[PDB]
């Protein structure tokens, strides 16, 4: 039911400078391989088997990632590394597409969206900000769930992080009469930016991962330059209030923003811990420091 | 006076993949910027002035670090975000200069600095493998106090560090009558590559950094392949020994392989507790994990 994901990824990332001023910041090493990897694995695992990059034109070793390399496969084969050759071959099943198109300047995360507008179709379509990676524990990603209740109530979905009183100045934070539980969907009524401490609606923080219907691109098409004098997703979403239920739904799992610096160094050390190879011998690099 | 250092750049690296795959693994990120930039500052600080960066087809993002960026500065002016701007200008100072040239196909390290032949001309020069990082805690770094020592000696220098008995089966040693003391040079008839565990002549291992005279480069047109990577370093270095005295440079400083998984993620720890700022809010992410 649902197969298309748009990542918006033409934005140049001044936010995680000097790193990303020669490479795109989706390609930002975390313990091993790039950023976007984990945001690609994340929808592949959800049943996204479209995948509609919002690029630009500094941002081709993205497309080249998810791509075949002859000079870099044959070195491999020469080299007997028979093991990494099928690790570097197969990055993303059989099935899962990787389509590509062009945000002509850089007018905001609803613009990039619009860009997308002759690849999703008629299709209904998840959004996943890349700059955000999400972390899981149980089987069933939160992207999954999301996707499986926008299929049940047909409501477009948002899902959102509860954060702590005193930081909601930071996020934008949805308006929700009551906070549902983790794992879980309610009734949403607006958004608010950074809304000022002791007067936020809720605690609940908007991620960067949206299901979404078709009808959107039409509504992008007349939403006006907002904040930033850019053309913004949350106010296409404001104008799809007014005939569809619009849900905010409340993650199990936990995500970092590879947009600061301080927010990559944490995935590091937490993707770092876990991974299935170099946990061990990582969580033993640390212990050693002091 | 020393002012030249070859980078030989020009290998893929399938031992960081896949982080490497589609970018190269010098602009791999070490905390907030490449690997390579602390290689290039390593050099600057120690007074070279044109960096010869020995390159591959796939490797502009290298090139383009040390150069202006148009869009991207705008970009910075409009939303005056002017900090940030500075850290991506000055990258090396307006004195120090970056040139290009192609190694056409890879035959090994000696092939590398052999392609720098027209460029380096009559002059000595340093060379630095980009895939080790070495950190200082003296204010004189490695690097300067081995140039200093090639100045007065005359004599070739290769930087090495020792390495625990079982493991010089790892890494090229060398052929030393004694050990010097960390911060020093003796005489040296050679290297082994791999000798086994029990019969290697120190436990002294060849890091990467080398002080070598114009001459070197008659030298590499004269030698013969070696582990089928057509033009080996080591077998010139060997022929220069029939002619002057060759030293080898014992280390004060720590050294990172950002090739190897377990050597980058090392760096990453090490280069992030010293940041400016991010050291103490890094030390800080760290404790709260136990
Ligand atoms: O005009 C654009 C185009 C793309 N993005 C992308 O959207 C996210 C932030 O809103 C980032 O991943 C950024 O690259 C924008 O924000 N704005
Ligand atoms: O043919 C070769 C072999 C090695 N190197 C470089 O030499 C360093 C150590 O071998 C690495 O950074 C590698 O890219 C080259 O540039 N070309």
């Amino acid at each position: 039911m649902i197969k298309k994901a748009v990542l918006p990824v033409a934005g140049l990332g001044t936010r995680f400078l000097p790193a990303s001023k020669s490479i795109p910041k989706e390609m930002v090493t975390v313990v091993d391989r790039p950023a976007i990897e984990y945001v690609v694995r994340e929808a592949v695992e959800a049943g996204i088997e479209q995948i509609i990059l919002v690029t630009h034109s500094s941002k081709a070793s993205i497309e080249n990632y998810f791509d075949r390399n002859f000079e870099l496969e044959t070195t491999l084969e020469q080299k007997k590394k028979f093991d990494l050759l099928a690790e570097i071959t197969q990055i993303v099943p059989e099935h899962v597409s990787v389509i590509s198109v062009r945000q002509p300047q850089p007018l905001g995360l609803g613009h990039a969206v619009l860009c997308a507008k002759s690849v999703v179709g008629e299709d209904d379509f998840a959004v996943l900000l890349p700059d955000v990676l999400v972390k899981d524990g149980s089987g069933q990603n939160d992207l999954s769930r999301m996707i499986s209740r926008y299929n049940s109530s047909q409501a477009a979905q948002i899902m959102v992080e509860a954060v702590p009183d005193h930081l909601v100045d930071q996020y934008g934070i949805v308006d929700v009469a009551q906070s549902p539980n983790e794992g879980e969907s309610i009734a949403m009524q607006g958004i608010v930016e950074k809304p000022p401490v002791g007067a936020a609606p809720s605690n609940l923080s908007v991620v960067g991962r949206y299901v979404l219907p078709a009808k959107i691109m039409q509504l992008l098409e007349n939403t006006p330059k907002g904040a930033g004098n850019e053309i913004q997703l949350t106010d296409a979403i404001a104008m799809l209030q007014d005939t569809d239920t619009v849900e905010a739904y409340r993650m199990q799992g936990q995500t970092f923003d590879c947009g600061s610096k301080l927010g990559y160094l944490k995935a590091v050390l937490h993707y770092g811990l876990e991974h299935p190879k170099l946990g061990m011998e990582f969580k033993q690099l640390i212990l050693e420091l002091k």
